[PDB]
């Protein structure tokens, strides 16, 4: 046929104006997934990068779990586990500064020489090295170890010679399995069997795990590799854990918090270091995120109420943030020994749970704390402290949730608190979850309508705006307010107002259901 | 609309014509833009 | 019919005579032609 | 296949001929050259050639300049439209 023109001129030919449709627009945000995001210790890592683990493959990400017998080392993969049970989340893994990595550097001659470099560092190449291999993992190639064989390959038209890399792993006993293989070419300009360029730093960065390599710029034209076999990498060894300075957790800290990636929930997997706290809150009031926290299982009963004021969050400042405190003890699944665990995670169990019962609201309404939803399930708990009972009234002027013994035989956490000193309805963590989901999706649903005239906009913001209430009402968020005399049976009230000519401004106003704490009853007889 | 009211008619022009001199001839016509959403703001109340 | 209905009567045509002078004579008669398609314009609107 | 460093210009006009194309007779000037669908500089790839540099927002709007962003979908876009009007008097606007 012909071209249809748009917007025609003066005379003569017809046009057809662009599809308009503005009625239809709507925004797609989940509001319900759930995620958590967190930092610690573990044995095998990319350290100081976001690693997004799952219920199938945390295992091989992290590795191996800590012995228990190795001091404050056990607490961030257990804690990682029992999160994991419900949703996915993302990890920062914090090193000492003792770590190191194991570098392979081959010569013009193909003789391969061997190094260790801390994991800061970049490397340097010196005259008559062609090119360095590492390992971009970071495990350490002990136990089983990892071990590197060289085979030739032939040529493409073109005449570039090709090799085979293989990487395998060998265990103890000697049971080895191979891990990868990929073929890799010296030049610049070379091709794959499938079209894929073929460059040994590229070639890595794109579809390696594992291997990264950096070629020396002088000796890149004159560089042979022959047969070599069974290459295995030189001793690197992990620095001591069990001690890990501030700096390096604010830096952990700094790094998660410029992730790409969205999480729901901030989790303390197992750090007990104030500055770290304070951070992780910062971070939760800075983006709206709620987070739970946890006080050293160490402190006793009456130690437990001045380690809250210790960490920066007993404040107005953090409303979302909880803490929690926990001093029995259980049994490692893994080894069959005594193991203190800190209260983290579990509550965010509590809150997927309460979470998952509903599909497209969110189902934000109930508290991490009820019969059903938290049930601690645990081999065996023995309390260190016996003999001795808790204040309660403390605890709740101090703004820490205590657990209690189930109908069931089962240990249960009776409360649900926030840090806030007021009592202005804050302290409660049923309403800033609601008050943050809000908020959350009236920016990004905001950020959309950005630019537009005058009246098309508000139209769109208030069309909106009322489904996204009429739902929470319909889900049961809102209930009609207590004072019907002063406050309309409407259990939202939004108004949008102009105001500034380029500024607009809106409002809403929600009754917040109510949750049952105490029950009374008395008996009376007629 | 206008955005003050009581201060100016609801209609969004104004115009007039003015012969004044015998040759010369004047035309005035006020007219009241749209507004742009540059900056949105919304405040959480509770009830 | 006229394309101002409330400026112009229905009828497409309005015819005058006017004696005027006593010898001569004017008639008068005022028509709306039809219109020409010459430019056809239409868009789509979603619903 | 090379780096190249271009100057926004006609990017700008493309968003002003999208928005007057919206209506047919009238002529559709009412939208603002920077919006979420009007400009979205679609480039094969961007690398920024001044890292761990902010630029300050109050400073630009003073001195009338119009800033990048990045869109919700990964893409860069004009986030403001002024001219170079020295007075605040409706006139810094483009729509008008």
């Amino acid at each position: 046929q012909y071209s249809i023109q748009q917007s025609l001129g003066n005379a003569s030919g017809v046009a057809v104006s662009p599809i308009n449709a503005d009625a239809t627009l709507s925004t797609g945000v989940a509001l319900n997934s759930s995620l958590w995001a967190g930092i610690g210790v573990f044995a095998r890592g990319k350290p100081f990068t976001v690693l997004a683990v799952t219920e199938s493959n945390y295992e091989d990400v992290l590795g191996e779990p800590l012995k228990p017998s190795s001091g404050s080392q056990f607490e961030p993969i257990r804690h990682v586990y029992e999160a994991i049970q419900q949703t996915s989340g993302y990890v920062v893994r914090a090193v000492p500064d003792d770590a190191k990595f194991p570098i392979i550097m081959f010569d013009e001659s193909g003789e391969p020489a061997y190094s260790a470099l801390p994991y800061g560092s970049e490397i340097e190449l010196d005259s008559g090295e062609a090119f360095a291999i590492y390992v971009d993992d970071g495990d350490p190639c002990i136990s089983p170890t990892r071990e590197l064989t060289i085979e030739t390959a032939t040529a493409d038209s073109a005449g570039n010679e090709r090799f085979l890399l293989k990487l395998t792993q060998t265990t103890s006993l000697g049971v080895v399995t191979t891990l990868e293989t990929h073929t890799v070419s010296l030049a610049e300009e070379a091709k794959d069997d499938m079209g894929r360029l073929c460059y040994l730093p590229t070639a890595l960065e794109a579809r390696s795990k594992y291997l990264r390599a950096v070629v020396n710029e002088e000796l890149i034209s004159t560089a042979k590799v022959t047969n070599k076999k069974s290459l295995a990498f030189t001793g690197g060894t992990n620095g001591d854990q069990s001690k890990i300075s501030t700096a390096a957790y604010l830096r952990a800290v700094k790094v998660l918090n410029n992730a790409p990636y969205m999480y729901t929930a901030v989790l303390g997997l197992g750090c007990y270091d104030n500055a770290a706290i304070t951070a992780l809150g910062k971070i939760c009031a800075d983006r709206l995120i709620d987070g739970f926290f946890d006080v050293k299982p160490t402190l006793t009963y009456a130690e437990a109420l001045p380690a809250v004021e210790d960490t920066g969050l007993l404040g107005t400042d953090y409303v979302s943030c909880s803490v929690y405190h926990y001093p029995f003890s259980c049994k490692d699944k893994w080894t069959q020994s005594r193991v203190v665990f800190g209260l983290s995670g579990v509550a965010y169990a509590a809150k997927a749970r309460g979470v998952k019962k509903n599909s497209d609201v969110g189902g934000w309404h109930y508290s991490p704390a009820g019969e059903e939803r938290a049930v601690i399930a645990r081999a065996s708990i023995q309390p260190l402290y016996p003999e001795d009972t808790p204040d309660e009234e403390a605890m709740v002027k101090g703004r820490l949730n205590k657990v209690s013994v189930g109908t069931s035989g089962q240990m249960i956490i009776d409360d649900a608190l926030t840090c806030c000193t007021q009592d202005n309805y804050l302290h409660f963590q049923h309403v800033p979850s609601l008050m943050n989901a809000i908020s959350r999706f009236f920016v990004q649903l905001a950020r959309q309508m950005k630019h537009s005239p005058d009246g098309i906009t508000a139209a769109g913001l208030t069309k909106g705006m009322t489904k996204l209430l009429d739902r929470f009402v319909a889900s049961g968020a809102l209930v009609a307010p207590r004072d019907p005399d002063a406050d309309g049976t409407e259990p939202y009230v939004l108004k949008v107002t102009q105001a500034e000519f380029d500024k607009w401004e809106v409002v809403w106003a929600c009754c917040p259901t109510g949750v049952a704490r105490r029950i009374q009853g008395v008996p009376l007889l007629i």
